[PDB]
């Protein structure tokens, strides 16, 4: 169950989708943002990922937990220009720089992330049936 | 010119964020209650410390982010944030609720000041 929120909060029809990756033959760290036309992303390298788990809390030893808590929390502001996304969910307050994903690399991110979430709804429903 | 702005940006206001001055801080209303950083000269220059180059000014960046409808709020339960998405990187803010004694004296001062504040640009624009 990887971690993600749609915006906006509540009734409304969702025009963004909040989701993370990886952490676990482990990936590094990065938080997505998508409207299913455009991707962003953190981009984080290690030394900045470290440097913003510098500016707040955490030891480099893991951030989807947290993520995973403002999602259910519905805990999540959103700003784009020419973006940010903030946590707010927990203690202190949590905020990430997020930039274009090329084409040629988002496209099929968004591809899978589609497909993905179909087969995801589909073993919800099933296991709702208990 | 102390810089503010109010959200959500055409429909009704509904906050004003706005700050004083350079000890500093940032503020948040929605006109009944008052959320702020409620900094202390350590713990500016300490959160001047975790990003923001020396820790020898914040108001131009947040005067920025206003000018440039960039501020991102989330509030709940005597604890609240604010996002300025103008620069280098995003920064944030953690603000907490002020008290009613110590927050009415703030919002009635602050309502007379904007009020002292709109008859004197429009004076200062009644020139063109």
């Amino acid at each position: 169950s990887p971690p993600l929120c749609t915006l906006p909060p509540g009734p409304e029809p969702p025009r963004f989708v909040c989701y993370c990756e990886g952490e676990e033959d482990r990936g590094g760290f990065n938080l997505y943002v998508t409207d299913a036309a455009e991707l962003w992303s953190t981009c984080f390298t290690p030394d900045s990922l470290a440097a913003l788990k510098a500016r707040f809390g955490l030891s480099a030893a893991d951030i989807t937990p947290r993520f995973r808590a403002a999602c259910e929390q519905q805990a999540v502001a959103l700003t784009l220009q020419e973006a940010s996304l903030t946590l707010s969910g927990g203690p202190s307050a949590l905020a990430f720089d997020l930039s274009k994903v090329p084409g040629p690399e988002a496209a099929p991110r968004l591809r899978a992330l589609t497909l993905g979430l179909a087969k995801r709804v589909w073993s919800l429903e099933r296991r709702l049936a208990a």
